[PDB]
């Protein structure tokens, strides 16, 4: 009846690492974040889709990517009244953390996952699953790619 609180749905995806970071979403609370640490050894492009499906409240607090505590734009690549799919790509030369925030409360993002991918030597891991039941799935599950195969037609 009160008890549920505020449950956004949260799935963050390195589509150029086939690593799929699912339910990173608080379990209750009006906020979404991540960290991920990132052990890399020489250059590479980092591919990011987050999947917001925000609870059915009616102010959806806007979602900031930092990478190394520098900010990156986040396209917006899908909103309707259901989900927001947004996207960066941001290239790398050394171990990096990319933080994904909607809040600068302590009392948040203390609670948000942190997450270890290890490029060198294809590991990851959950370091601290904040107030999240978040797990990982390597590659992404092509049922999970949500972002035709019948033969083109004349539009004038
Ligand atoms: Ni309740």
């Amino acid at each position: 009846g009160s008890h549920m609180g505020v449950q956004h749905k949260l799935d963050i995806f390195l589509v150029s690492e086939g690593i799929a970071i699912k339910e990173a979403n608080l379990l209750k609370g009006d906020s979404y974040g991540c960290t991920i640490k990132i052990k890399l050894d020489k250059e590479k492009t980092f591919k990011f889709v987050i999947v917001l499906e925000p609870e059915w409240i009616d102010e959806i607090k806007p979602i900031y990517m930092k990478v190394n505590d520098e900010s990156v734009e986040l396209e917006l690549d899908y909103k309707d009244a259901i989900k927001r799919i947004y996207s960066a790509e941001v290239v790398l030369s050394s171990d990096s953390v990319i933080n994904l925030f909607s809040d600068v409360d302590v009392s948040y993002t203390s609670e948000y996952p942190t997450i270890k991918v290890n490029t060198i030597k294809k590991y990851y891991s959950v370091q601290n699953r904040g107030m999240t039941y978040v797990h990982i799935e390597s590659p992404i599950n092509t049922k999970d790619k949500s972002w035709k195969n019948g033969w083109y037609e004349d539009r004038t």
